[PDB]
């Protein structure tokens, strides 16, 4: 392409409840690979991430939330030709002034 990876918006997590992430690629491909981070730590499907990617359309969504989950998440994309990532928020009451 490319690849771009596109906007994503921030979220507010209740406790116990859940949080969903779309990020859109321009110009993805065969070789198109996605990875999502929580601040330092990479995450993979889990009873506490549910992660899928098709056809340019990578989904996060976070389960359980606690106040550990406030904080940066991370869309990284990589494919043959170079990488993009894109970013977003999560915000639980009590954390946060």
């Amino acid at each position: 392409g490319a690849m771009v990876s596109g906007q994503i918006m921030h979220a507010v997590g209740e406790e116990g409840g859940h949080v969903k992430y779309v990020c859109k690629i321009e110009n993805y491909d065969q070789s198109t690979q996605v990875t999502w981070y929580f601040g330092v730590r990479q995450l993979e499907n889990s009873e506490k991430y549910e992660i899928t990617y098709e056809d340019g359309v990578a989904i996060l969504y976070v389960k359980d939330i606690t106040k550990l989950d406030d904080g940066t998440y991370r869309c990284k994309v990589v494919n043959d030709y170079g990488e993009d990532s894109s970013y977003a928020e999560l915000f639980v009451k009590g954390v946060r002034e």
